[PDB]
């Protein structure tokens, strides 16, 4: 059931912003590892004396990497005279964030009809304000409220090209990499207490719970009206056999924060071929693959959806497969993106639920906990 | 003239350590951009609860990338019980360094006969101590004194594999990249006042001035007995037509620090081919090339050293050429390595001064200031 209770008009995920110590090195690493093009910048060369911000794009996916300059470059500025292109940016906040959490997501940005209205309605409905609505060049409005931990939900609305003050990138510096990634499917937070986190976010958005179907977690998914903005939240389950990965996250992250970004591919086979080729030459590593018993067991579960060759391709790439009552999910997880065992990336492709494809088709793979455990002792039984 | 006045036995450059906010992303970027292999690690997976440290190697060149974890992971430790593999590491120092300077070199490490003796003699001769000698697993001794700004000169001595507590890397994660870089040729600092910086460092090392042959700088080079450890220092020259690049460095870096690392290649043509192929796909960018008049003028200057084809190869790659009374230098400069216009890399190859090749053969390229200016108006004169 979907009561379509959004308190303001929400469109799609717009961008994800990482707060970095050095935006250049993280952006270049991510560009090569994920096949994303350098498409916009705001930095010293564009007159920004406050922060360096670099935008990578792949299809509709937008990753922004931002780091602070020395405060001395802008010590004469005040907010009315700022050269920052993102007016919510604060040197102290950014340094405190990265010192506390390491490299990670500061902002989950969604595009809305009216960011000023979204901010006002959110705050009237319990949202903790983080940065008030600000109109940029009479063309774009940005506002921010707290989501969880030090992560903010950023509202962006356009009157009618990323943000004013950003410049399109050089072409020589813009190599057209593309491994098939096309959009953000969902963005997942880890918190100590799921109940109060859900109540808070659902309280100020009107997002509804997305229906599902002990591994150390309890989770729930909040969804917009058309279920294209999907914000799952996890809490740890304590006392289990193996220590909860959610608890490890909270310890190494110094509390709640964004756990994973799931990136939809239009061809997950190509994406994983291209990413795995680059794992050991600057790109991303992937978790250890399931045993061959898992891919043996795929015939009975999804043999009506994938051929033997397509299943063999999944086995070659370490891809996981789950199924809803509506659709099928192909997914795989990277190792952590940086030094800490905190944020990682999921690559996904969904098949089914054709109307366009409806959001969340096939679920989020919670069935793969049983099937992985079921595969593990099965391969031990050889 | 070389008075060979070293106050302790110095061998060669040993490693360069960058202090990072996220060591993983910088190390992976540098590995791909420079063709260096991942060869050792010290991090959570090796029992280090304090810092993540990753070592890249190319030939004898060793780049170490280090970032701090949350202090909470090690809050129960004291120095006698530390799990840090580099005992001089301090969370607060590292965070303060990166917040002040951004990504940059913390340590220039040289191998010595006896790091305890080098430390004692240095401090008795005016060196400001930074970290006292500490013996690691009864096998290696490390000590540190201040060099300039927040950069330290690190002494390392071995009784008889990088450092104890580091583990050799996985092989699957160790891709054998190699673009031809083989060793560190020199490491250059920028300071506000050259005189007092030279007096200080030469005072405690016994390093002697290396002889040379207004562009915004004055410089001088300090050298070990066999002139294989070379430590140039620059100061700005104020009031010039174009603003001094040394002054821009000092402003954006928040004071003195390491300006550039010069990396010797055994085949600078191959190195630059390989690095330029990767500039726009995660690697490093190079400064704009000199005009063709520069390569025209190369025939009269070095036509006895390089063929027309070899000169044409220099022009294809943007390589600069200078000449001493003893040797010839091929060199090129990267754009800044990170967000700030501070640290950059030089790639070099030297030809001549055969005995092995003597250190500093061909100088450091100061002649290229005249020849570049001479080339610029010449190409304007077309
Ligand atoms: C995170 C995750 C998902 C997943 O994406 C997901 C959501 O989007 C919504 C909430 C429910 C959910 O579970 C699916 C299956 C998984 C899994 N993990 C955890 C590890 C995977 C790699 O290492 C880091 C964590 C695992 O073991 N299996 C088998
Ligand atoms: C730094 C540099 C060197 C060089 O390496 C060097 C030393 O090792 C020892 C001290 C003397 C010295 O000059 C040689 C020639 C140069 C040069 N620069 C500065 C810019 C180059 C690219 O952008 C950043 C700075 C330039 O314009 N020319 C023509
Ligand atoms: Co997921
Ligand atoms: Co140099």
């Amino acid at each position: 059931k979907n009561p379509k209770s959004d308190k303001f008009k929400v469109k799609r995920f717009h961008h994800i912003e990482f707060w970095c110590g050095d935006a250049t090195n993280v952006a270049r690493r991510f560009s090569w590892g994920l096949g994303m093009r350098f498409s916009a910048k705001s930095d010293l060369s564009t007159g920004n004396m406050v922060h360096a911000s670099y935008l990578l794009t792949s299809g509709d996916l937008r990753f922004l990497f931002t780091a602070p300059y020395s405060p001395s470059l802008s010590a004469g500025e005040i907010k009315p005279t700022t050269t920052a292109s993102i007016p919510s940016f604060d040197h102290g906040s950014c340094r405190s964030f990265f010192s506390s959490h390491g490299l990670g997501v500061r902002a989950v940005a969604i595009e809305v009809e009216d960011a000023e209205s979204a901010f006002s309605i959110s705050v009237a409905n319990g949202a903790i304000p983080s940065s008030p609505p600000i109109v940029l060049n009479e063309a774009v409005t940005i506002a921010e409220v707290k989501l969880y931990g030090d992560v903010v939900l950023r509202y962006v609305s356009y009157k009618a090209e990323f943000l004013p003050g950003f410049e399109r990138v050089e072409d020589a510096s813009s190599f057209p990499l593309d491994y098939g990634i096309r959009r953000l499917d969902h963005a997942v937070g880890n918190v100590p207490e799921l109940g109060p986190a859900l109540t808070y976010v659902a309280g100020f958005t009107g997002f509804h719970q997305f229906a599902e179907f002990e591994s150390g977690l309890n989770s729930a998914v909040l969804a917009s009206n058309d279920e294209m903005v999907l914000l799952p939240i996890n809490e740890p389950v304590h006392g289990t056999k193996r220590k909860s990965q959610i608890q490890t996250y909270l310890e190494h992250n110094e509390g709640a924060g964004l756990q994973h970004l799931a990136l939809m591919s239009e061809d997950i086979f190509r994406t994983l071929r291209e990413m795995r080729k680059r794992s050991s030459i600057g790109g991303f590593d992937f978790m250890p693959s399931p045993p061959p018993t898992y891919y043996q067991n795929l015939k009975k579960r999804v043999g009506d959806v994938l051929s033997d060759d397509q299943i063999k391709e999944c086995e070659e790439l370490g891809i996981l497969v789950d199924r809803d009552d509506q659709g099928t999910l192909l997914q795989i997880f990277t190792k952590p993106l940086g030094d800490r065992p905190t944020i990682f990336i999921e690559i996904i492709q969904r098949v089914g639920c054709m109307m366009y494809q409806s959001g969340g088709c096939g679920g989020f793979g919670k069935g793969n906990f049983s099937l992985l455990f079921k595969s593990i002792e099965e391969y031990e039984k050889t």
